This record gives structure tokens, sequence and C-alpha cells, in this order.
């Protein structure tokens, strides 16, 4: 039996394991250490949750070689490991409410909001890689041939083996399935780590992979720290591949352990400071309500989220009124309140930080619309804040925040240009957005932004068949679609004479 | 009018550049600064080479920027670079008397197969490479649609930007072709350095490119110290992506200085221990002579060489026999005689290692059955060398020789898993090959090798069409084939609503 | 509430619609004409089932036209199709026995092989498809620009329309499976015509798309005879398409009806005079057993049986015995039996076809070894045959026999291409297979074979990730595997300038 | 020694072959049989050209047949068969002017637009094509295993054998290039038949294959008429594919004919009735000039020219007086004079249907607002056009013109839909346009337009790596990009089991 923490809470009781996730069963840590999982919405603690050691990590790692190199994940057919992955999407989805609760109560994500998306397109994605299983295909290849011989040259694609993936805070169980779900369909095996303040989606994550019938060792994960447990998973001799979201330091650090042990493979996504451009010719009350999507959805605490708003000068005094009417609108609270528009922040360490990032931002001589501050309530609720007169050399101009936070600047009519060279000027390129009714301007400048991802009159549509990562500082290599196969797959060349 | 070292030899008239090569123009380094590049056939000195410092790195990465960003490289279309490579291809072809006898002299390469091979294979890979221009493809995805609103979502395929190369010594000019010829296809501009030992066709070339008519800055070439040049091209924050090939050390050097400066793109091929296994239903006489090919071509400067021979019990003595005859008939000489089909290895401090190489493997028990020692003559020839007796503890049986030292071990008759075992029981992962008649046997171990590329009953075929990378600690990318291109591409993801 | 014929049968309750399935309802055909269907194993009629008119042709079509034009499936993300397509996929599965068993009535598959292939195929077969729907993509192109202008070209990969597939007896839910699903799959609606001798398994998996939800007029089911149904599918203005599987006869008429009309797309896979070559180096036991299985499947009514039989000298005497010993332990009889190995024949007149064809083949001089009569019992049970010294010239030699009936020739020790040149001596081309341990001539004859699909050192071996299809008077284009889908898509180019 | 016409005209020496092209040589047809091909510029005769009879096509067709089977095209490299092709198009280009010139004289094109397009394009053709040789790739496919034991699925695409090409009259070098150069690329040989009124491109590209080193019977040219040399190519036993750009009905006739010979592949493009849609938010003065080549580029005898405008009735009138204003400006002439904006229609039986063509509008009641009449002056020249007041009911909304007739229909201000359904009227799809500076329109209509092509905010802007084709009654399969590749390939499964 395992050991669950009950909750009752939004009409369900909650079983929550609280355990590391080794071979297939739920373990305490070395030394059965644990540290607390804190609710955002009154800062009470959750439960304790088991706080892996070294120790920890090689077995999880072990656990997953063996489930690679001789259990059942490396026998069967690529059908049969789809019709798994398939099956495992449908526990999920016979899950979701409790999934979406447990994720409002650990990441302070909206209900209505973690079951459309956090856990909603977490189903969709474990569906969409479970089809890719038996579509995976390498080549046959027309050499030059060694006359009076012949030859065939193919290719295989295989699996990279033992991979360990580092998740962060965010979106906890959507980014674990964005990344577990890809690794999986190309037949890999993966030790998990989840941010260490976000761990009980994916410890429920890791029970229902035993409902539904995948391998024991295939699966491990293991809540704790980054500098303890992520960077002896970057170290690991038997270790093949990385994949990691987070931030530009963290990033930078793993690969540089990635590359001093045994040159494994690896994967980055570091965030963005993704710029949305809006001109004089788009539809205006669209572009206000894509506008703050753009920065408010899930709180701010959005990789894509756009950091910087650049508005033509003729419509942004009547964007900016639009933005506030909007904003004033928006209800805060509880994130089990089903009109609730904006939930709290993460966690408290961030909450200080959007803090201290609006008072720079003050400081260094941005207008403050809206907002700011830690709303005055039980939890870690911010205000949703707008700055206007944001100036390209400032602090906020230039750095991520992670937080519910409009940064508005003006650029001149009639420019196009000018405004790209202003939206490109970051060594950050994960997303950005042109809103436009004008066909010719929105071609051009998706052209032109230097950013992995480019929306047009529309913000934040991901989508499971759609691949998603950085350019320049913002990283490498993509999660979602066919391309993020190719992270987590090497290519063999057969080559025969006869 | 450009600067040449001349020299009569071959029946030709070399002219030579020996400058650096920046911004379209043969240059003198900083302080005009030099270093001697030796002809490894009698020791003596080549030529005086210009040794580029941290001052030309900067310019040659500027000329590359300005290249991409503004200069007619960036514009053109796909078809028209594609011409110009074609075209570059057409040049070398032209010069190919001329490349191979530089090649010859700078690298000890064996005149014959210098045409053939070192500059043979690299004509084809720019022409190979000149096709796929315009034929690089993004895709248009079937995404969910924000009803009652349309969703379109499409990826661009496009250049990374500024690349940087570093380039062993063993196939200069064939290895710069591999790796620029995909990057340039792909629509990047380059900073190359070749391997301060061998600058001389990587300068030879520099010079075709202006023949072709390839815009100025779209290649720099840098002669000099990995240490210098090589460690500021992996600093450089305007460099997006760094290509290498080399040893493992520097390898895990190079993709932790990518990591800490700007996290630029890297690839990495890191050499190997490569098994080739011979079963005794093979064509015996076929697995002489491709076994000889395995291990002494271009005088076991090769990066795919089989490191260690496995050899049936019951053929083990007659192949060994066999392997004693032909190796006899060897003819070592100078690279430009016609007869010569064992040239001098590349260079002194190469020649010494081999020597060393061999030293443990008699200390640590191998039998030495020929070879072994340096050629007692000027330059730095090798005597070609058989060890058997090899068991699989010993040094010899783990680490590259890159020198031609066959290195035999027997198995068991009709073992196959416990071969197998010990083909992977190594670190790397390059390449490997079996000989034998039986398909079933062919196909079975083709499956189990931990190879990037498995030979089945032939060795050295490589083909520009044919993707060759490694895994585990062999490194991770391909060069060649259109895999190769994903190493100097990005994907951006286009979504609109309407 | 459907109309059923209900019968206990198999440890089960049959329920079996018999009525035309038009705009997704079971409905009478025009005038309530139908006509008996017949159960192989003892001659008696199952039930009545609706005889379809041109009249119910244009109903089907028009309703066909309407769920595509105007209805849900032309309107929902590709991603949702998937999900309907593999929920058919879980009913059909919910249904297994139930269709195993129509199957084995109607049809007279061995149950056991109706669970494992005609059903459990069908099941692969919805579900791989279903992979395929939200992973269909088109391109990016990169086309000359028309400076100072720029372009952007992509391709749209859609839906051709309302298709027509007419369907052969010899497998119903499978054959009517592998191309509905890639058909339905591709954003398609579709009027189908089954054999009219086996109308049942398909008109039993028209009720299962209702339980599925896929909606009304996606799926149009039309028992009746190909000279009045499928003439007017083929002749109909709004069909755009026809998947054909038969006669090369027919195939022929379809085509030209094809063009007559409207210029349609049209399939064809049009069966097949399959050679098998058996080298003296092969497995001789595993050569029995698969020979034996490349001509006695599913009692030889299988589009890709092995229709000549190459036996080299040396080991042909001793292949004929194994196979004599193999044959006698067959057990023929009712295919609703655990013991049955060999069913009956399809129908009478087909029994009628394989006791004038061995006639033929006694009477122009082969051997006949064993069998060549139908068996004295109820319903059309055929006698396994082997047929030796069978000649070139001969008409068993050249014509396909559809039934169980295994027809050796020699060729002599060493032969390879004289073989392969009577093999080729065919119109015909749609499978092929070769027996030998040795790699060389594998690979050699796999070359040298004009055919769809080679097999090698096995036979039958069909999956649903690999297409399959014919050369020559074969027919072309594929079934199964993702070149399936290029059948059933166009591709639109759209050209930007901006 | 070949036999020419030699004529000086354009300021070169034309050598100008006019006899059969089999296996390598130029012969007289059956009874030196011969016709006339007339000038379109003065009525005059040029040459005789040989007249091609049935032995003839046999001929070829064995010549094309013993060259794909035994001759040096079927036993080289992909990558030399590539080289081949490639230096073709180096061979094409050296005589550009001449070709420009033939077709200048023999189809009335113009020669700085011959130069360009007719001719050019030609070039890129090949380039292109030729680029694909060697990466024409198969798969390896991961289907179920057949426990305890392996399988291995790969796919080989490989030529389809002999093919004939069947080409119309108002490209004859390019259309012949389009198709040749993908059936050439693919590895197929063929037998051409260009349009009978216009040979003498074809024939100087056939003595081109020579100077080029295309091995005899790889080209084989039969100038004569359809009826006779394209029937027996449709018939022939040996030919297994058609390829085939023309009319509907002669369309039509070839894919029956396909059939009832041996079912040979065939492929049809055959012309349209494209709609142009232009609304009043487009840049008017582009949509002049863009509009105007939609229907006058190549004197309106152009596949995918614009049949029908709709204009949105706000900008109606001024868009058809701006249309006058620049109509009277165009410059009609002699195609070899360097100020000839507009040159002769083709061939005179041509003329007289564009002259009854106009009659019948007047008739029906259409405004005529400019030309409608042959040009006073000798040779077949045709005033452009210009009709208004449209109606969908009329012969002209129907009935492809191929000339240079501009057909206007106007459209009530804010009706997309409406328009689109007149616009896809038609049971023809070959291409269309739409001209808007608003984006959602221009996505939304190109979605719903029923046509192979749709150009956004230009027009004609084909290239070689874009396919081509039509849909419903314009046929199917492309010319150009990656997917013209398909249908001069055959794809074959290889499954071993070990
Ligand atoms: N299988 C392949 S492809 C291969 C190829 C070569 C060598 N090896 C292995 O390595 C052994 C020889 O070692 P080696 O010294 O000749 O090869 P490496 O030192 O790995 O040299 C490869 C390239 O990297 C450069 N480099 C050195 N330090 C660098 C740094 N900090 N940053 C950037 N670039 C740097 C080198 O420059 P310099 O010119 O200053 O050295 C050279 O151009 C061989 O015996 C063999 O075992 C394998």
């Amino acid at each position: 039996v395992i050991n669950y923490v009950e909750k009752a809470v939004n009409k369900l009781t909650l079983q929550m394991p609280y355990q590391l996730f080794i071979g297939g069963e739920f373990v305490d840590a070395e030394g059965s250490k644990t540290y607390n999982t804190i609710n955002p919405t009154d800062g009470s603690v959750i439960c304790q949750v088991s706080l892996a050691q070294v120790s920890d990590v090689d077995k999880a790692v072990a656990a997953a070689k063996e489930a690679f190199e001789n259990g059942l994940w490396g026998k069967i057919n690529a059908r049969d490991r789809g019709r798994l992955l398939y099956r495992l999407a449908d526990v999920m989805e016979q899950h979701q409410e409790e999934l979406a609760t447990i994720e409002a109560l650990d990441a302070g994500a909206v209900y209505t909001l973690a079951l459309k998306t956090h856990v909603g397109m977490s189903i969709q994605t474990f569906r969409y890689f479970a089809g890719w299983c038996d579509k995976i295909q390498g080549a046959t290849i027309p050499i030059n041939q060694a006359r009076p011989n012949r030859n065939l040259t193919l290719t295989k694609k295989e699996p990279v083996g033992v991979c360990g993936i580092v998740i962060p805070w965010n979106y906890p169980l959507m980014m674990l399935s964005w990344k577990t779900a890809a690794c999986l369909a190309a037949g890999n095996t993966v030790v998990i780590k989840p941010a260490q303040v976000t761990p009980l989606t994916a410890l429920k994550f890791a029970e229902l992979t035993l409902k539904a019938g995948i391998p024991k060792g295939v699966v491990n994960i293991l809540p704790g720290s980054g500098s303890l447990v992520g960077q002896r998973l970057s170290d690991h001799p038997d270790v093949r591949k990385i994949g990691f979201t987070g931030s530009t330091e963290v990033g930078k650090h793993i690969m540089k352990s990635c590359a001093l042990s045994n040159v494994k493979k690896v994967s980055l996504e570091l965030g963005g400071k993704s710029p949305l451009i809006i001109f004089a010719d788009c539809d205006l009350n669209k572009a206000v309500q894509m506008g703050m999507s753009s920065v408010f959805f899930n709180k701010g605490e959005n990789c894509i989220a756009a950091g910087r708003l650049f508005v033509e000068e003729s419509i942004h005094n009547q964007f900016v009124q639009k933005v506030v009417e909007e904003v004033e609108k928006m209800k805060i609270g509880n994130p089990l309140e089903r009109d609730t528009n904006h939930g709290p922040q993460n966690h408290e360490a961030h909450l200080r930080k959007l803090v201290e990032y609006c008072q720079r931002g003050v400081k260094e001589g941005a207008t403050l619309v809206c907002g700011g501050n830690q709303v005055p309530r039980p939890g870690f609720f911010f205000q949703p804040t707008v700055f206007t007169d944001v100036e390209d050399h400032m602090y906020i101009a230039k750095e991520e925040s992670f937080g519910p936070i409009m940064i508005i600047s003006r650029f001149a009519d009639g420019d196009v240009d000018a405004v790209l060279s202003r939206a490109n000027a970051t060594e950050f390129g994960l997303a950005s957005g042109v809103f436009t009714r004008d066909i010719n301007k929105a071609l051009y400048v998706s052209d032109k932004l230097q950013a992995g991802t480019v929306f047009i009159n529309t913000y934040n549509k991901t989508d499971v068949a759609a691949p998603f990562g950085g350019f320049k500082q913002s990283g490498f290599g993509k999660d979602l679609g066919e391309a993020a196969l190719n992270e987590y797959l090497r290519i063999k060349t057969v080559t025969f004479e006869y």
C-alpha cells in the first residue's frame, strides 16, 4: 500500500504520495529526510515531502538503467510503447480534477485553468507523443557504390538511453509532461527532478504511471534540491542526456556539468524577454484582450509571457486606458473560487523578487500605472501591474520578471525597422508577437523577430504539435512537435557492401 | 595581389597563401607574428604562417557578423547560395592536383590518396550540400483551432548566424570541407580554425573562395593555437554555434566554454575505440584486405579507424598470418612517390605518442608481432604495427592510438553476445564493423553495437550523403548527410490566428 | 433501434445489421430488394442483405458530400478527428470476438486467425492512422524572391473530399479497414462497397461507427454488385477518388471510368503471381513452415500469397517431402473449431475455379503431389494442394489461383540471375520473397526482384506502418504506412508576396 | 554530323535540328515523312520537321527500354546521374540566347521573356532536380516484431522505368524541362512528344543532351501528332508511366488508354478557369499591374492565367480605368524586338478560337472595353482584351480562353463568402489568387479557394521548388518541387526476419 497525504478539498478526497519514486515504488529518502511544501494561497504547510540525497539519485539512475537495458520497456514494440503512453494519458484524464486540484494547492494555479491547461495540455501531450512511437523512421540513402560491388546504407533511430529531466515550478505537471512524453515516446527511461517548491503533481503522476502499467524503473521522480539532485543527474556517468528548463545561469551550469562528466546531450529552455509589437492598424479591443493575456496568464509565471509591449504612438494612450479598465475587472483570490481570474504567485521568494523588481522599475523612472505591490491578504498575491514610459536602457526593459507586470513602450507611427531593432536588442530569444491587420507588416515582422516563436494576432497559442524552444541565450532544442523527438533519439548509420 | 610561398614540386608550381584570411583578404596577424609549419617527410620547415591573436579573432568574427547581417550572403536566394557553393566545388576541382600536393607536404597524405579522398571527397561535399540549399524546408502543422477563430502554424528553417569551426589535423582539407559545406549551405558565415600544425590547404581553400565569388567575410580562416584562437571563438559573444572535431578532453572544454559565455550551440566529434568483429564464416581474404584498410588507411590517422579487431578463434591464427603477409608488402616512403602506400605520421608530437603507446603495449603484456617503432629515416615515419593477445583490461584495448596499430583479440567460436559486450565495453561509440556471410548475425550485431556507424562486410565506407557522428563520449551531432544541416539551422515557429 | 439478424454461435450472441448504411442510419434499398449471403462452412443462407440500387448510391454520395462540406467532420480539429478514430478502434476491440465470428461465418475465416489478423490488424490499422491525423504536415519552401519584395511559399495538405472504396472478399473487415482508416484519417468522407458475397462485417463495422460517435454521413456502406454500385461510384460527378483492390480486369475498367467521368484520382491493388525463391543455404525447416504459410495462409485467399516457389535443385526433393508431411497434419474443418487450421474457401464459385485450375494443371503436365479436389464434406472446402515439375510456359506458372495451391519449380544449383529472370517474367509485381542465410544473395535478390514487397527469410509479414502496393499490372498506390495517406490528400501551394 | 536548318536572326547563327531523336541519333521518320512548322510572327514556314510514325515510337521506346535496363544510366551512382543533369543545365545555359531565339521563332515567345522564363526557368529546373538525385531517400520503419525473432523493414525508392511525356505548345522548352528533369532525376528514361506545332526547342534540347554526355536512349524526342504518337505511347506495353499536360478531354482519353493497356501510372495537368479576387482594401496600382500580368503574361498562353477577375464594387470602375490606361501602353510587335511587350499568339488555329471566343462574349451580352480582335498586321497577333459586366452564366465565365482576355465580374462590398462561391463554382481547380492588405481575409480566402495554387498579393509566381498541379478536373500530380519526384518513383518495401 502507498502512503498518502489525504486532504478533503474541492469536493474530493485527494490522495497525495509524498515520497521518492524509485524502481516503481514510493520510498523514503536516505535518513528519512524531508522538507515542507507550502500552499501559496495561505502560506500553510501542505505536507512533508521526501528530500532526495545523492545515494537516492544513484538508485534512481540504476533503476532507469536496468529498466532500459534489461526490462520490458526496452523489448516491446514501438507500437506497444505507444499504447502504454496513450493508456497513461487516459489514466491522467480519469484523474484530471484531482491533478488540477493538487496543482491549485501546490502551485497556486487557478483551478479552472489548471483543468484546461496544466492538466488538459499534459493529457494532449501524452496522446500526441504516443502516436509518434511507431512513426519514428530512419532512412535509406543512395550512396556511391564501391563498384563492381554494391552498397546499402540505412539509418536507424534509436533511444539515447537514461535521461535526466529538470523541471521548473511555474507549470509543474505540464512542463513535466512536455519533456517526459517525448522522452518516453522515443523509448528512453527517465529520472525526473521536479522543482523543489512544487513536487506534488509530479509524485501523483508517478503513481499514475503504476496504474497505467508503465514498467518499473522507466519513470523515477526525485523531489529535492537542484544543487544536490539536479547536479548529481548532470554529473552521473550513466545518464546520457539532460533536458532542462529554468533560468539562464542554472542552464549554463547544467551544460558545463554535462561537458565535464561524460559529454551527455543537453537541451536548454532558458526563459525570455519576449516582445509584443502592437500596431495602430490592429483590432484594438482584441489587442487589449490578448495583450493582457500575454502578461497576466498564469499570474505571469509563464516562460513565453510578453516581457515588453511596444505600442504604436497613435494608439498608446487608448490602449493603456482600456488595459486599466480591464485590470480593474480582474478578480484576485483563492484558486479554487470559480470566478478567480488571478491567483497567488507560486512561492514566497518569488513574491519578494516581484516586489523588488517593481521598486527598481519606479526608481529608474518608469511610470507605475497599476499595482507594483503584494496584495494585502494571506498567502503570496501580487497586484497585477502596469508600467508605462519604459525606455530601452531600463532594467525592467531588459530583465524577465516572471510576474504579472505589463511593461509598455511607445514606438513611432509608421516606423517598423526601428521598433524591430528595439524588440531584438536582448540576448534572449524565446517568444514574440505582433498585432496588425496588415498582411505585409505581419509577414515582414515575423521574418525579422529573433525569437523561436512568433505569434501573429494571438498570444500564448502553444500546441502539442508545434515545436517550442529558444534562440540565443534562451537556449536550444525543442519541446513539443516532431522536433522534440530528435533531442531524445540518436541516429545509427549502417552501411553494407555486397 | 596575394603573397604566396612558391614551391616547384610534383611537376607543379604551388602558390600557397600563408597569411590570415579575414573579410576577403589575406593579412598579417597582429604584430606580424608567425610560426613554422613542418613537412613530416623530412622535418623541414615548409614556410612561415601568420599566428592569429585575440584581436585577429575579434576581427574575423566582426567580418563574419557583417557578412551575415548586412552583406550579400544574407540577402541572396537559397538557390543562388547553392550556385556559389557548386562554383566553389568546381574551383576546388580545377585546383585538385595542387590541393592534393599541398596536403601531401603539410599532412604527409599520400598523394594518390590525397587526390581521391582528402580532396576528391571535399569536392563531393561542397557539391552535395550545394544541392540542399533550396531544399531545406519547414513545415505547416495542423494545430487545434481557437474556435470560432482559425489558426495557421508554420515553421521556418533559419540560419544560426556566425559559426566557429575547429578542425583536427588528420584530414585538414576534408574535415574543413565537411563542416564548412554544411554550415554555408544552411546560410551561415564562418570563422575556421585549422589545426595549428596543418594550415596550408585551409589557406589555399580561402583563396579559392575568392575565385568562386563567395562574398567577403563569409569565410574567415585563422591559423593558430586552439588555446588562444579556439578558446576566443568559444568565448565570443557574437559566435552562436561551435562545430568541433578533436580529442574528448578538448571537446569537454569547448562545450564548457560554450556554456559559460552565451550558451552557443555545439556539436562534438571526439574520436573512438571502434571495434571490428570478424566471424569465422566471413570471406577471409576480404576480411584481411578490409581489416588492413580499417587500421592502416591514411597511416591510421582516421577518426573511424578500427581500434580493436575481434577475430573468431578458429580463423584467428590464419587471419594474423595473412595480415603479416600483407603488412610486409606495404611500401613506406615519400607521399609524393607514386608507389608509396604508407606515408609519414602527421607531426612529431604525434609520432612521440605512437612510440609511447606501443612501449606501453609491450609493457602490459601484449604480443608485438610487428612494428611499434619509428622507421629509421628522416621525418616522422612509424612502422605499421600489429599486436595480438590483447586483453580487455589493457591500456591499448581502451585507448585510441590514432596510428597504424592493429590491435587483435580472440573470441570463442559461436559466441556472439560475449564478443558484443566486449566490443561495447568502452565510453567511446564512434564507429564499428562486422564481417560475416550470415545475414542473421550481421543484422543482430548491427542492432547491438553501441556506435554511430556500423559497417557490414566493408570498412571506411563513408559517403557525403551518409551522416557520421558518435554516441556516448564520442560526442553528438552529425557531419555529412541531411542530418548535418540541423546543427547549422534553427527552427522558428510562426502561429497566426485569423 | 436498429434491425438485426440475431444468432447464438461461438459462445456469444451475434447481432448483425443487414441493411444499407446511409447518412448514419440503417435503411432498406430501393424497392426493398435483397440477396442472400452464404455461409461457406455448410452452404446455408446466413440471412438476406439489402441490395443497393443506383438511387441508393446517389443517396450515400450526397450524405458523404454533406458530411464533408457542412457537417462536424469537416470542422473539428485534426487532433479530435484522431480521437474519434482511436475511439472507433476501441469499440472494434470491445467487439473483437463478435467481429471475428461474423467473419468466420461470412468468409470462412478460421476464428483464431480472424481474431488475430482479420480483426486484430483492423484495430491496429485504425489506431495507427488515428495517430497520423495531427501529424500530417505541409511545407515551407525557400523560393527565389521577387526583389526588392519578399515571398513566402507554403503547402497545405487538404482532404480530397468524397471517396469511394471498393473492397474484395478475401479479408472483408481488414481490406475495408486498411483503406478506410487512411481515408478518414486524411479528413475525407467515404462510401464503401464491400464485395457482394461478404457484406456482414462491413455492416457491423458501420454500426460500430455509431457507437464511436463518428458523425452521420462520414461512413456509408452499400452491399450490392460492382457492376451496379461500384460502377456508379466510379461514374459519380461528386466522388473525387476511388480506392480499389481486386482483379486486374476490374481495376482497368475502374480506372477507365474514373477518366471518363471527372478524372477522379484512383489507386489500384490488383493481385499478383508472387515468386518465392528458396536457396539451398537457407534454414530448411523454417523454409518449409514459411513456404507453407506463404501459400496456405487464410486458405490461399491472400493478395500476397506466393504463386510460385522456386526451390534450388539440391534441396528440392527434401523440401517437397517435408511439405507433404506437414500438409498431412493440417486440420480441415469448421472455422469456429479451435483445432481447425484450414477453413473453407470463401464462396462456391471460387471453389469451382480452384477445382478447374487444378484440372488444367494436371492436363498441361504438372505433377500433382497432393490435393487437387474439393474435400468431401458440407461447404466449400478445397484440399491443400502441391504441384511439382511446373514449367515456365504452364498456365499454372502464370495465373493467380487465389487458393491453397503450392506451385513448385526447380532451379539449377548456383543459378541466381537465371531464377530471378523467371521470377520476374510476369506482368504482375505485388510481392516476392527469398530464403537464404547468405547476406549477399539476400540483398542482391531483393534489389533484383520486381515487386512492391520483398520478404527475406519470412513471408506474409505485413504491418500497419509498412506500405503495401504493387508494380506493373499489380497497380499503383499504397495501403498502410505514411505513404497511404498520400492517396487521400491533396497539396495546395500558397505563395505570398510582401 | 547532324543535319541542321541554319538561319541567321537576332545576331546569331541558329543551328536547328529538325529530325526525330532516337537512341542518341537524329533520324528521319519512316517513309521520310515531314510537316511544316509555322512562324507565328509572319505565317511563314520555318522548316520541315520529321513526322514520327508508329514504328518510330516503337524504336524510341525500345531505345529507352534498352538504355534503362542495360545502358549506363541504370548503372551509375545517383550522385553521377545528378552530375550529368547539372552538366545538361550548364550546356543549356551556354546555349541560352540560341534557345530563347528558337523559342521566339517557334512559339512567338517574346525574346526577353523567353531568356528569363522559357529558357531561364528550364535551366533552374534541371539544376534543382540534379540536386535531388542523391537526396531521394527511403525509410526504416519500426514494425511489430515476430517475437522471439526480430524484424527489419526498409523502403527503397526505385525508378518507374520507361516513361512517355506529352507536352503542350504554350511553353515548349519549359514544359518539356519541368517534366523531363524530374523524370530523369528519378533515374527513368523517356520518350518525349512535343506539341506538333512547336517541335524546335525540344529538338535543340535533344542535341544538347549529346553535348552533355547523357547516355544514348535516355532521351528520345518524337515530333508528330498526339493521336498517332501520343496514343501509341499511352498504349505501349513497355511504357510504365505517362506524364501529361494539356486539355481535359485529351487528358481523359490518355488516362483511359493507360488503363486499357497495362495500368501504367499517369499524371495530368489539365488547364483551368482560375479566379482572381481583388478586394477594395488592396494596393490598387499593384493590383492593376499584377492583375494585368495574371491575364496577359506570355500572351495569355499560360496554364495558370487568371480566367476571371472578381473586383469589389467600390474599386471596380477605377480598376478598369487604370487597366485601360496600362493596356494602351503595351507594345505589340515582333518577339525579337527588344521593345516588344506583347508577342503573337502561338499558331493560327488558336488565333481563330480567340476571335470566336470574343465574338461569343459580345453576343452573350458582356461589355467589351477593348480589343477582342486580330491585330491588323502579318502573323497571328491578338489585341489585349478586356471584358466587364461578365455574369456567372456566360460562356466566357466558364471556358478557358488561353489568350490575353481579361474577364471581369463585380462583387458587392463586404461579400467574402458569396464571391468565394462564385470563384469555386467551376469543375477546374488549377490556380487562384487574392489581392488584399487584410491578413484575415487573405488567410481565410486561401483556405477556401478550391485550387492547387493560391497566390496572395502576387500572380504567376511559380518556382522550381514549389509544386504545381490541379484539383478536380484540372487533374492530379505535381510538376516541380520534391512532390514531382513521387510521380516518377516507385516504393519497394523490404522486410527481413532475423
Ligand atoms: N577521431 C578524431 S576526429 C580525432 C582527431 C584528432 C585527434 N584525436 C585524438 O586526439 C589525439 C591528438 O590530440 P590533439 O591535441 O591533436 O587534438 P585536440 O587537442 O583535440 O585538437 C583539435 C582542435 O582543437 C583545438 N583546441 C585545443 N585546445 C583548445 C581550446 N581550449 N579551445 C578551442 N580549441 C582548442 C586544437 O588546436 P591546436 O592546433 O592548438 O591543437 C585543434 O585545432 C589523437 O591522438 C586522437 O587520439 C581524435
